[PDB]
């Protein structure tokens, strides 16, 4: 109920599901086709060279997918998410018998490469990379539940690289090891979407992204207590991988090729010692192609829900905000509002650089304005940018750029009557 | 020979000519059915309501197809359309026996909206324009011939409102006016797509449009002389109406729906009177619908040949320039160059400027950012522009110059075999 393979069900009955019954090679075949389908389908490789194990590709790779995800029209998605975070749902704890990530368990002789086909994805990639999992962890003093995502560099049959950035894993971490101790945590791969979504809200230091989770999804998710670990995992999941990072080791990790479509170089990081694995009977791998739409949209939507808040409290007329694919749905802000008042462009654009320290550059457009075509954009600034009036700088770690490309208070676009009315296969 | 004719048929053998043989409206209906097959394929209406005659438009919708009109690979276009300007090559004048467009000839009781299915476009429109008529004209001091396309009203049976902007036919019409003498012209409509491309030129101001539609075609563009005004035509033309631009006289021209997606006011400006109408036996009657690939394309590859000549001057390493359909193909322009020295991006920024008034905006990248992509300039844009190192602003249009190449002292990921594999052999 609300696992990976009900959404690869509804996928398939949608025609956004393609299986590759011939063999590929998870060095970089599996990217490189994975590439091809890029944000029009989602690929299930069931010939994986090496290995039993299928790897699915491209879960969501449009905004229309994750709003389905999410059972909202696109149009509500991002209020959805922002009531999600603001009122979590606590999720059910499930017995250990009958749930499907239970149904094989190994403790003993781990050897993550052999068991599965984790790929490597671009050419100076240091080797295989798991870049699906959500890492679940517990604050080792305050005892509070966090969810991310981290790559993980397979360095041996029970060892990972991690990146940890400074955040709330990094927060746990730091605790567990000036008291000398691992931090225990578990990796989940093989999620429903909403899952994966949830995992990227950036919120304070003490919310449960499972249980915001729980308020995306039709009923609350069903966890399970781990083996080996005292963390609990989604029960529907199809492989988790139990372990604790090290106290005081570190390790060369990288580099990999990363979001912004350039490699993050290799340095000495934490390491995760595995301590067991457990998955459904007949498990799929679920990979993210870094910089794909799907890699893209996952933390490009949980942002896109904050920038609209912020932007709405400051700008009660904001319609919408995208940031865009060419940005790292991140980088990049295109803003509609229904300006009432000249200044209004200014406070939206003041408000998406307090959004987040990583947008760079902000364009302002008028409702009418289809912000998420680029090309009706940069007409836009095209038209209505005036740019010794219309341009704000921030020199001063990163320099900003603020565009206000809408009318001026004090334009009628050309149209042709009869064009939504006639058909051209009708006259041919 | 290189007539439209022969185009016609090019792109019927290579599937990208429908023809719709249901009777359509010329008011409204063939621009909202030329728009759904806008950048697909060129429409043939061969039934238009009240008309013998039929419509064609998009005969050129991408830069693969105008690059066939020049016989050049796409690579080469910009370059064959820079040495065509440069070196012009004289046309022949011809015998009117024989010439294709004087086979009907029309000299009393003229009626151009009888005789020529004559769109109207958009809703604003003040009513039906002839929008793909090449206007030919001569300096009346200098002798010198020039070519350009004007937006042509029809308001009355030999009457026509004209929009001429302050370029070199205003040029010859401010002299015409000065001596109390009308500006004889000749229209012609129908011809192959590399003479309207080469009546998008913007030269300095004595060099014949038509000598450069001679460099781009396989032999001279044969003329013939006019009847009624001494002014020469392309005599492989389908249609040509012959006429004079009238001294003084100021009537409503407009308002119109035009290239970068707004309406042209209207106001009072000069009209053309028509003293003939010559055409050949059974024509087709051209038309280009405004701000279509066909209109965008038409005007940017001209622009964009003399703007890599200008960036080139100053800036040899640029590789190549893209004034973007989000532009209107004119207010903004993407270059590429292979960078050696810091400094190349300023002065790739400084000449574009200097190339025409139009251009607004310019984003420079290195040589491998595929420029004809906007979501890798905005990529470039993204992750190589610092906007306050980066960006300068110059203050009727303001303009605006970023930097977005690599700093000279940022690898691209990639994944290997990627041009070897391809998904439809998998699946
Ligand atoms: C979706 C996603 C998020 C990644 C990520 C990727 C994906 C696909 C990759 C796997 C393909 C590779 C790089 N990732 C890392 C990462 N954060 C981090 O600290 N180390 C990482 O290695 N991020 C961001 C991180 O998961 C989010 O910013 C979290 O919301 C941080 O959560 P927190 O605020 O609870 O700490
Ligand atoms: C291709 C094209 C070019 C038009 C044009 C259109 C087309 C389809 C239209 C017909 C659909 C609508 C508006 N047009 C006009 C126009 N220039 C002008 O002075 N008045 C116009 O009405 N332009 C631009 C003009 O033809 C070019 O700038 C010439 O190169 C100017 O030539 P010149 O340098 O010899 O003066
Ligand atoms: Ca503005
Ligand atoms: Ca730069
Ligand atoms: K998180
Ligand atoms: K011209
Ligand atoms: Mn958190
Ligand atoms: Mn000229």
């Amino acid at each position: 109920s609300h696992s990976l393979r009900e959404w690869l069900a509804f996928l398939e009955g949608k025609g956004k599901l393609k299986r590759v019954r011939k063999e590929v090679d998870p060095v970089f075949e599996i990217a490189a086709l994975g590439k091809q389908a890029d944000g029009i389908c989602s690929l299930l490789f069931e010939r994986v060279k090496g290995y039993a194990v299928p790897v699915v590709t491209g879960l969501a790779g449009d905004r229309e997918l994750f709003a389905a995800a999410m059972s909202v029209p696109v149009e509500g998605m991002l209020e959805k998410l922002a009531a999600a975070v603001e009122n979590p749902v606590p999720c059910r704890l499930v017995s250990p018998d009958g749930a499907p990530v239970k149904e094989c368990i190994i403790r003993e002789n781990i050897d993550l490469l052999k068991m599965l086909p984790i790929p490597t994805h671009h050419a100076g990639d240091a080797g295989p990379y798991i870049t699906a999992a959500i890492l679940i962890a517990r604050d080792p003093d305050s005892g509070v539940r966090n969810v991310s995502i981290h790559r993980l560099q397979v360095t041996g049959p029970d060892r990972l690289g991690i990146l940890i950035l400074p955040r709330h894993l990094w927060h746990f971490f730091g605790k567990a090891e000036r008291a000398g101790r691992p931090l225990e945590i578990a990796l989940a791969i093989g999620v429903h979407p909403a899952v994966l979504l949830a995992s990227q809200a950036t919120t304070r230091l003490g919310v449960d992204e499972l249980e915001i989770a729980s308020a995306l999804l039709p009923q609350p998710l069903e966890l399970v207590k781990c083996e080996t670990v005292d963390v609990e995992v989604p029960a529907g999941a199809e492989i988790v991988i139990e372990g604790k990072i090290l106290p005081g080791v570190r390790e060369v990790e990288g580099p990999f090729g990363e979001y912004p479509r350039y490699y993050g170089p290799a340095a000495p990081r934490p390491v995760v010692e595995v301590t067991a694995v457990t998955h459904r009977r007949q498990p799929v791998y679920h990979t993210i192609i870094p910089a794909s739409r799907e890699h893209l949209l996952l933390g490009g939507i949980a942002r896109e829900a904050v920038l609209l808040q912020t932007v709405r409290q400051n700008v009660p007329t904001v319609k919408n905000v995208h940031l865009t694919p060419g940005g790292s749905c991140r980088y990049h802000a295109v803003i509609s509002i229904e300006k009432k008042h000249e200044g209004e462009a200014k406070r939206a654009i003041d408000a998406a650089f307090n959004s987040s320290s990583e947008v760079k550059h902000v364009v302002v457009v008028d409702h009418e304005i289809n912000i998420f075509d680029p090309e009706e954009v940069e007409w836009a600034v095209a038209t209505r940018c005036q740019p010794g009036r219309d341009v704000t700088i921030f020199k001063d770690v990163s320099d900003k750029m603020g565009i206000d490309a809408t009318i001026p208070l004090n334009f009628e676009r050309i149209s042709i009557p009869g064009l939504d009315k006639i058909k051209l296969a009708d006259y041919l």
